[PDB]
């Protein structure tokens, strides 16, 4: 099963799910950064103006519903959720599997005023599960409908004409129409997280990053590649960038003659190229344009380490091997 994404500003990818019965319409993103499924729920105070922005889940019109009540709290690296727990049927791209999802109650404005999507299903393992709440890609599993236990992701470049597929989420496989070349794998440094092994970020005829390795998690529900403030601050020296408060710019007209970025992977490159990386919104010298590459310091067991976000698959197909802890990797097409 695949699932439409719609992209937003390259920087929000997310497709559609079914949660009730009937279904009550969610617009998620599909994390392998996360593990637990959460939507905003209609017992969200309507102070929170998020929920006002948002679409919320009522179980008194679900008959499909199962309360649990348990409260959970989601912290992510860009903000914070909370809530409570609930069951019932969700619909992913044809798929049906009954689920424990938040239903979120507490969700801050910023960053969620700013979410052109409501709630977020993690595609992490369940190792990292937040109430050990089973994951949903492993309740799909228990199914055995899928005709292999892994699935991609395909993020698109933000186009400006309504008819190009933000993006692309395939259950079960890896659709051909998006990927040349083959896949080259490489192992999870470990079953839990969709992390692994790095050899060395090199930024043009210099690996001045990572050198004697480091851990690269490859985040779908991340907008950006990020690194530990030491590695970027480093990164953004070597390009004549400048910090601000939440990212990093380059006079716009010198981005088209920013460098190459590469990350050693499994033993290939994977090279980024400055249009890769920068929103070149104009090619002045009287603006700044924004690097999607950001500081992020992300918090053990996890960190430190690199995320390699939507910047780093809109270049590469993404294959996540859920049967060989193993990331499979394309060029993008
Ligand atoms: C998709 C959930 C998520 N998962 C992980 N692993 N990390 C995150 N930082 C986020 C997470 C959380 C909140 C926001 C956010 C991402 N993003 C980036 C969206 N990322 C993608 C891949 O679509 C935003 O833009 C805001 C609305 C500010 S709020
Ligand atoms: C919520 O689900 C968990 C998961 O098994 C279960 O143990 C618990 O009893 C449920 N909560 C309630 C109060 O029903």
């Amino acid at each position: 099963s695949s699932v439409i994404l719609t992209n937003y500003m390259d920087t929000q990818y997310y497709g559609e799910i079914g949660i009730g019965t009937p279904p009550q319409t969610f617009k998620v993103v599909f994390d392998t950064g996360s593990s637990n499924v959460w939507v905003p729920s209609s017992k969200c105070s309507r102070l929170y103006t998020a929920c006002v922005y948002h679409k919320l889940f009522d179980a008194s019109d679900s008959s499909s519903y199962k309360h649990n009540g348990t409260e959970l709290t989601l912290r992510y690296s860009t903000g914070t959720v909370s809530g409570f727990l609930s069951q019932d049927i969700i619909t992913v791209g044809g798929i049906t599997v009954t689920q424990m999802f938040g239903e979120v109650t507490e969700m801050p404005a910023l960053p969620f005023m700013l979410a052109e999507f409501d709630g977020v299903v993690g595609m992490g393992f369940i190792e990292q599960a937040i109430g050990r709440v089973t994951p949903i890609f492993d309740n799909i599993i228990s199914q055995g409908v899928l005709k292999e236990d892994v699935f991609s992701f395909y993020y698109n470049r933000d186009s400006e004409n309504s008819q190009s597929l933000g993006g692309q989420i395939v259950l079960g496989g890896s659709d051909p129409q998006h990927y040349e070349g083959n896949f080259h794998y490489i192992n999870l440094i470990k079953t839990g997280v969709w992390q692994i092994q790095m050899k060395g970020v090199s930024v043009g005829s210099s690996t001045l990053l990572c050198e004697d390795g480091c851990l690269a998690l490859v985040d779908t529900g991340a907008s950006y590649i990020s690194g530990s403030t030491s590695s970027i601050e480093k990164l953004m020296e070597a390009l004549g960038a400048k910090k601000r408060l939440f990212d990093y710019v380059v006079k716009c007209n010198e981005g088209p003659t920013l460098p190459d970025i590469s990350f050693h992977l499994g033993g290939k490159e994977y090279t980024l190229t400055s249009a890769d990386y920068v929103f070149q919104e104009s090619y002045s010298s009287k603006k700044l344009c924004t690097l999607a590459i950001h500081a992020m310091d992300i918090p053990p067991p996890t960190g430190p380490t690199w995320a390699l976000g939507a910047t780093f698959i809109r270049k590469f197909y993404t294959e996540f091997d859920r049967r060989n802890n193993r990331i499979g990797f394309a060029l993008a097409r």
